């Protein structure tokens, strides 16, 4: 009737009635909300919805809100498609000293309008198609359409009339430099260079004027790298391939670590004889690992500025990017020079401990922190004390999982609902807007899945798909599902060609789609990775692999600029917090210090972020930065996760730190995260510092034949780290020769 059972477990199919705690608060009421009723999509898209996207604000407004499909900007109104192109004279980077914020943007402006002649009086935009990465949006007036097809990464936007035929409109008349009848070039009064592009013997007319016409039904506008005739008849080779396919298909080989994705369109012919191929344009994170195969389609002087750096040019069916997967662990293992005893006693202090809220992210921090410390209270021999923090998980995830109470009935809170109209699973208490506006489900239900991993390697039973696996199977399927998933879209959280994920589901704001925390979205990958990896299931593994390693791509280049190549040289931070479509900001989304806009990047520390240390010089400059702005070590808030990060390039700076000031104040205090972040932990602090110490540097030179492992390098010493989560023994290879056995369930060296 209400609920689906789903092993031991359920969720829900009905909205609950939903139980507030007697909390007035509205912000917090209309929280434990639904997302809209309303999707502006065409009776051609049917199934589960896409969220999570660049391109969202065309499915919840009306119109659409601003969007960024690099290199363009544009934007969905009455009158038509708004057209904009960020140059050097539109770009700025502004620092608000008091507040403690940089941002780094562009405009909202109009290059040009994509118009109709039959109307500037359409009645709304719709999602007509989409596919990995393009969309189609459908501008609607009766008989009148315009169906314009885009995309990050498409130096075209297509243009299909219905019932009509192409204007471009400008505020000040463009100067057309070279007129071919069916094919021109052209520059706004400010210098910006485009093109457009009709079918042979439909001739533009308006030139010299503010609205260049054709009689066509089929139009392409691109952007054009320079003012160059040459290029103009490149551009004009594919102007009539319209993209309808477009896939970013993967393969990790285990062996070398490699996650190779092929990015290929099929398009539709709008001349005879139009190739099966586009341009596309490549954005840092795929040019720099661009396969050897690929190389002779780039089109080398074919680049555009843009807020991610520099975009180049690529002709042809399909390119391909190679990247490393560096492996992750469950945890660090018993490595560390700490006193065992004072290690012992932050683990018992750990028992004070309770989640600071009862909504879907709170209650994640907290069940995080426990699987945090399970495994470090069974390296000291605190073998209870680790059974009591897997069993307190037990308890929370058996009663999340369970959408009905005693007696049958939806339960008020404390449950899952799977919402039929857009197709996502949302939680209850809800916070962030997951729920109202489904955001964040990777950050919070990465801490579900951490959990149920932690359980896992030690309860195979209890995650057997009957039990209580097929309901964390369910969680992670609306936040990664695979392709043809009945009830949820494909990757959800994922853009496989921007290479990240984007945090807010419905991306209605004029500077796209957005993601602060690119850590907590790593830690989700990661707890897939384990997660997979303790339940023999071989392409979630896979899956989540492939996302770890191309979203670490895309945090190296776009949060990191490890290679000095990206930020303005004006831009005075070491990070970018936020990454927009269209902007990036230092600044968070609560009011935070000068730490917090740092270590949001960073947290939680898990046995997956080592990724954080490939870049010493990197963490160095970074590091280096944060001090210089705060003016010493006396760390604003969240001082345990400077001292963490430190400790990737300076542990005995990281000790030192750690030993003035880890205790001076006590047992668990909400109030209080100057010392401990409320996430964090004495007892990981210590045990993480102490273990880096000893282990030295992040090794991301050598990789593994099997994926849950580690490298580090102390000056030429290295320490080899492997979990092995089978019944048998395994070998592992590692690619400078070394090969180490390890036991069934447990890792090779510091088991403790
Ligand atoms: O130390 C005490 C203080 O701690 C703070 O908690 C920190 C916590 O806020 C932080 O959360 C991260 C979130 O920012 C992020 O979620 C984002 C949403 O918050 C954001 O919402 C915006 C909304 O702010 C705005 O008003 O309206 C927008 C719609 O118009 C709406 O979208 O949306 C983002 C996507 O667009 C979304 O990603 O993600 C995670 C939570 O889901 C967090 O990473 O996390 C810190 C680290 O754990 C916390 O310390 C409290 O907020 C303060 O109140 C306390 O005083
Ligand atoms: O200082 C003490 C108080 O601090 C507060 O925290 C500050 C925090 O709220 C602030 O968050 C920033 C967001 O406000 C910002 O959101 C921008 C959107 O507002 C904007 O929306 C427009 C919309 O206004 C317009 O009508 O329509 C447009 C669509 O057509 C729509 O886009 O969208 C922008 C993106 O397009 C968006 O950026 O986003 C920032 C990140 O980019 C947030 O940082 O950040 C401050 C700095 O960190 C915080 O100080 C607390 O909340 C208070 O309780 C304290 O009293």
């Amino acid at each position: 009737m209400h609920a689906v059972s789903v092993g031991k477990g359920s969720y829900a199919t009905e909205f609950p009635e939903i139980d507030f705690g007697g909390i007035n608060d509205p912000g917090f009421r209309d929280q434990q909300g639904e997302p809209p009723a309303t999707i502006y999509r065409s009776d051609r898209v049917t199934g589960p919805m896409q969220t999570n996207s660049w391109w969202g604000s065309l499915a919840v407004d009306r119109f659409s809100m601003n969007q960024y499909p690099h290199p363009f900007s544009v934007r969905h109104r009455a009158e038509g498609l708004h057209v904009f192109y960020d140059a050097p004279h539109n770009m700025v980077v502004h620092e608000n000293r008091e507040a403690g914020t940089w941002h780094i943007h562009g405009a909202i402006g109009t290059d040009f309008t994509i118009k109709h002649s039959g109307t500037a009086n359409f009645e709304q935009a719709v999602v007509d198609d989409y596919n990995d990465w393009y969309v189609r949006g459908l501008l609607e007036n009766g008989a009148h359409q315009m169906a314009i097809t885009y995309g990050v990464g498409s130096p075209y936007i297509f243009v299909e009339y219905e019932d009509g035929s192409a204007v471009l409109d400008f505020d000040i008349a463009p100067d057309v430099w070279e007129m071919n009848g069916h094919v021109i070039g052209f520059s706004t009064h400010d210098h910006k260079h485009y093109a457009a592009f009709a079918p042979p013997g439909q001739n533009w007319s308006g030139i010299g004027s503010k609205t260049l016409t054709n009689n066509a039904d089929y139009i392409a506008i691109a952007k054009l790298p320079e003012k160059d005739g040459n290029m103009l008849a490149k551009f004009e080779q594919y102007a009539y391939s319209v993209v309808r396919d477009a896939v970013a298909d993967w393969t990790y080989d285990e062996a070398t670590g490699t996650v190779t994705t092929t990015f290929e369109v099929t398009t539709e012919a709008k001349v005879q004889g139009a190739p099966d191929g586009t341009i596309f344009a490549l954005y840092p994170h795929q040019y720099r690992h661009l396969a050897s195969s690929s190389e002779n389609q780039l089109l080398q002087n074919y680049q555009y500025e843009i807020i991610r750096g520099t975009m180049i040019g690529l002709e042809g069916k399909r390119f391909t990017t190679e990247l490393t997967y560096p492996g992750v662990l469950p945890s660090l293992p018993d490595l560390g020079d700490y006193d065992r005893e004072r290690l012992i006693g932050y683990l018992h202090d750990a028992t004070s401990d309770y989640p600071t809220g009862s909504d879907t992210y709170e209650l994640g921090k907290y069940i995080g922190k426990l699987a945090t410390l399970a495994p470090i209270a069974d390296q000291m021999g605190e073998y209870e004390l680790a059974e009591q923090f897997r069993g307190e998980l037990k308890d929370i995830l058996e009663d999340w999982l369970q959408a009905t109470n005693a007696s049958g009935q939806l339960k008020g809170k404390n449950l899952f609902y799977y919402n039929e109209n857009w197709g996502t699973i949302l939680g209850y208490h809800a916070a962030h807007s997951s729920a109202t506006r489904i955001n964040d489900h990777h950050f919070h239900y990465g801490y579900f899945v951490k959990a149920a991993a932690e359980i896992a390697r030690a309860d195979q039973e209890w995650a057997k798909s009957e039990n209580w696996g097929g309901m964390i199977d369910l969680l992670i399927r609306d936040f990664m599902a695979d392709r043809d998933d009945d009830l949820f879209p494909y990757l959800r959280m994922f853009d496989p060609y921007s290479g990240n994920s984007w945090a807010d589901g419905l991306a209605t704001f004029d500077a796209g789609n957005n993601q602060q925390s690119s850590s907590e979205a790593m830690h989700a990958w990661t707890n897939v990775i384990l997660w997979a990896e303790a339940t023999g299931n071989k392409a979630l593994r896979d899956r989540a692999i492939y996302l770890y390693t191309t979203e670490m791509s895309a945090i190296n280049e776009y949060f990191f600029d490890v290679h000095q190549e990206i930020f303005p040289e004006e831009y005075g931070p070491e990070i970018v917090t936020i990454n927009w479509g269209g902007k990036m900001d230092h600044a968070t989304w609560w009011n935070s210090g000068k730490v917090e806009k740092y270590a949001i990047n960073w947290l939680p520390f898990h046995g997956g972020s080592l990724y954080l240390g490939h870049h010493p010089d990197y963490v160095d400059r970074a590091y280096e930065e944060l001090r210089r702005d705060i003016g010493s070590t006396d760390w604003n808030l969240w001082s345990n996760l400077v001292w963490m990060y430190r400790a990737f390039t300076n542990p005995d700076d990281a000790l030192q730190q750690m030993e003035a000031s880890i205790d001076d104040y006590g047992l668990f205090d909400p109030g209080n995260e100057k010392i401990i972040e409320r996430g964090s932990t004495k007892a990981q602090t210590y045990h993480w510092i102490h273990n880096l110490a000893e282990l030295g540097r992040v090794d991301p030179t050598v990789t593994a034949n099997h994926p849950i492992y580690a490298v580090f390098n102390k000056n030429g010493n290295r320490t080899y780290i492997v979990y092995n989560f089978s019944d048998s023994p395994i070998t592992v290879q590692f690619s400078d020769g070394h090969s180490i056995q390890v036991e069934p369930h447990s890792f090779n060296i510091g088991n403790g």
